[PDB]
């Protein structure tokens, strides 16, 4: 065991890169938040209804925003039910992690204060075989929201057609939609958390479905109720059933499309879980091979070196436990209070 293998490097670090997991789990909190208000609203708001509404002849189109309401609708489920479940076992993945270190630790400590070779051996090898099965939870949450983002993708291609189309119609008809579409749209904003740069407090803030005209109900963060105020006015007159049905398919629409960006967000951010697994398990390689090396040595203090790695990665896997179940339970408690 050379003097270089015998300093606490990265490249064998038991610690995780604290500061880009800590970033992730915000953005994945983030990320939760907003789906959650998407999902909320798909779910809730009003069918669409064409029944004495005039198409000029696109007599399938009502069809089609019929089809793509219910696609949309579809698509929130499976992130209520399946993707939301997915980052959840993930995350409690680290807790548990951190759970069988912290386990390890005490026996750890003793193994290296009395140079004992094989429980080191044994103790790393067995954190690698959990770091794997990270691997396994973080490579499954990557597929689940790629395969929820590719399939929404199709289908918020075609429903932009057809919405886009409706408006034109509407707008023929002379309804005030194009003003009204660009209302509705800053309205919608302030959910928009998975956007939000730089703790979990961002969380905390509820999030109020309010009732406007038309049966639509829209979701707005509590603490941006005084700046929108002007806005929430306009869209509470009273309007004609026009830019009523086009306001019905534009949030519809806007929740499906920002589900679809907060997607390919997140995969982009929480990719990095993967990564960080991936180098770990080679990092505790690494740190078998010096274990093995210096087992060769008489000295009593061979094992010594791995001291400080050890406790940088306590004290580290504990913080990180920590915030993934403050995350974990901030998830949990999503919920929209109409």
């Amino acid at each position: 065991l050379s003097e270089i293998e015998q300093t606490n490097n990265g490249d064998t670090a038991l610690s995780a890169n604290e500061a880009r997991m800590k970033e992730t789990l915000q953005k994945a909190g983030l990320f939760a938040k907003s789906m959650n208000a998407y999902s909320y609203m798909l779910i809730k708001n009003p069918d669409v209804n064409f029944e004495g509404i005039t198409i000029n002849g696109y007599v399938d189109l009502p069809g089609r925003i019929v089809q793509d309401q219910k696609n949309a609708r579809a698509h929130a489920v499976t992130w209520d039910t399946k993707v939301k479940k997915q980052l959840l076992d993930t995350l409690n993945g680290i807790v548990e992690y951190d759970t069988t270190f912290d386990n390890y630790y005490e026996t750890m400590v003793e193994a290296i204060n009395t140079g004992d070779g094989e429980t080191l051996k044994e103790g790393i090898t067995d954190l690698r075989g959990e770091i794997q099965q990270n691997q396994k939870y973080a490579q499954q949450l990557i597929e689940e929201l790629t395969k929820l983002r590719d399939s929404i993708g199709h289908d918020v291609r075609a429903f932009g057609s057809n919405k886009e189309l409706l408006q034109s119609i509407l707008k023929n008809q002379g309804a005030d939609v194009d003003a009204d579409q660009k209302r509705l749209e800053e309205v919608l904003g302030s959910v928009n958390y998975y956007k939000q740069l730089e703790g979990f407090n961002v969380m905390k803030g509820a999030i109020l479905g309010l009732p406007i005209i038309g049966g639509i109900i829209v979701g707005v963060a509590r603490d941006n109720l005084g700046k929108l105020e002007p806005l929430l006015a306009e869209l509470r007159q009273t309007v004609d059933y026009k830019v009523t049905l086009n306001r019905v398919v534009g949030v519809a629409y806007s929740n499906i499309n920002e589900m679809h960006k907060a997607l390919d967000d997140a995969i982009n951010a929480l990719t990095y879980m993967s990564t960080q697994w991936h180098d770990l398990d080679s990092q505790y390689s690494g740190v078998l091979g010096h274990i093995e090396n210096a087992a060769q040595k008489a000295d009593q203090n061979k094992f010594k070196f791995l001291k400080p790695n050890l406790n940088a990665a306590k004290d580290s896997w504990k913080t990180l436990r920590t915030d993934a179940v403050t995350l974990k339970e901030g998830i949990k408690e999503l919920k929209v209070e109409t």
